[PDB]
RNA sequence: AUAGGUUUGGUCCUAGCCUUUCUAUUAGCUCUUAGUAAGAUUACACAUGCAAGCAUCCCCGUUCCAGUGAGUUCACCCUCUAAAUCA
């Protein structure tokens, strides 16, 4: 009673039978979540619609995933992934930003219990990808505390609301290092030129920031 | 872009087209009030009226303002140095 189940794609799928031609079944893609971070997603098959929302509801709850939030309403950190063909990159927001997302992103944030979001889907936008794709960077997103114990580091938090006021978000449970992590001078990571180019207020785009309702 | 529709018997990929947003002109239909802003398609031809005077004569001004977008890297910086203002 406490999971909610939410339909994310209806597709009336064929195949050719010697008897009858073209045999009409139905791909349901169902998406179930607590709100808890507890969230599935399955896959249900079957030539009568009920029936297929039916199996899709019912096997989704067998195969939940459980979602690492941030001060239970975002994620831990940036995350930029690609499952086959379909890209999405989400960022880490603070409160009050909202779902600035994909539709179907938005249906299972709010299963998932992440309130603040901002998330791009780029190369194609399949349904199964963007799915199966969402559930594998969210799993996969690295805690504070599992950084602080694997770096032996506190995690500082600097807020611009907050001043220079040293929040500490996490401290490693076992034994802390007493070297500073080596401060390389230039960092050798890949950019993205979209967010380079958004930075540098080079990105005009009518259809970036417009006024939507509440989600 | 938070995207959406569309290739096929069906799936996935790629791809173009189109939809949704925001402005400006024109057309159809329709239209109550007030304030404000803006306002020929055409460097095509123009009836008529007006748009530069001032002042003890000399001078000064009419080389400005206003207009248009035909042509088109004459517009900016540096160097140098006329005219002009500082009786
Ligand atoms: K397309
Ligand atoms: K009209
Ligand atoms: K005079
Ligand atoms: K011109
Ligand atoms: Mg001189």
């Amino acid at each position: 009673e406490d999971f909610d189940t939410r339909i994310l794609e209806v597709r009336n799928v064929f195949t050719m039978t010697a008897k009858e031609g073209r045999k009409k079944s139905i791909r349901v893609l169902v998406a179930v979540g607590n709100g808890k971070g507890a969230a599935g997603f399955s896959i249900g098959k079957a030539t009568d619609r009920m029936d297929a929302f039916r199996k899709a509801k019912n096997r989704a709850v067998h195969h939940l995933h459980y979602i690492e939030r941030y001060e239970d309403h975002t994620i831990f950190h940036d995350i930029s992934l690609r499952f086959k063909r379909t890209h999405i990159k989400m960022k880490k927001q603070p409160k009050g930003y909202g779902l600035r997302c994909h539709r179907a992103i938005i249906t299972i944030c709010r299963l998932i219990g992440i309130k603040d979001m901002y998330a791009k889907v780029s190369g194609s936008i399949n349904m199964l990808s963007l799915t199966q794709g969402l559930f594998r960077g969210l799993s996969r997103q690295e805690t504070h505390q599992q950084l602080a114990d694997k770096k032996g580091l506190h995690v500082v938090e600097i807020r611009e609301e907050c001043g220079p006021l040293p929040i500490v978000v996490a401290s490693p449970r076992g034994p802390l290092r007493k070297d500073p992590e080596p401060e390389d001078e230039v960092p050798d990571v890949k950019l993205d030129w979209e967010d380079v180019k958004t930075a540098q207020g080079m990105k005009r785009s009518v259809w970036s920031n417009l006024k939507r309702a509440a989600t």
